[PDB]
């Protein structure tokens, strides 16, 4: 099971901003490294769902923010939509810079 106290997602992501930007291109979306942080600074963790200030690669927690983000009305976040989306893509396609393991076989 996953359990450790080292390295953060926000940092892991920001570190591989290039990758985050790539996922956006493949998704046909554009994002910044300034807001990406802000939104993951005190925006997502301030939505009231269970999102940490450091971030998390939990589809569950992701879907939570995405839920509010992809909500109905002026509340929806069309700017974070592409941001939270990537976060979702990250989980799905867990990168090696994110999840490291031997993987026997």
């Amino acid at each position: 099971g996953s359990s450790g106290s080292s390295g953060t997602p926000l940092s892991l992501t920001l570190d591989h901003w290039s990758e985050i930007r790539s996922r956006a291109h493949n998704l046909s979306v554009e994002i910044k490294k300034g807001p990406w942080r802000t939104f993951c600074a005190s925006e997502w963790p301030t939505f009231d769902v269970g999102w940490p200030p450091e971030g998390t690669f939990d589809l569950t927690v992701i879907f939570e923010v995405k839920a509010i983000v992809f909500q109905d009305g002026p509340g929806s976040h069309p700017d974070q939509q592409p941001y939270i989306t990537v976060w979702q893509d990250l989980v799905q396609n867990s990168p090696p810079w994110i999840k490291s393991g031997p993987s026997s076989g």
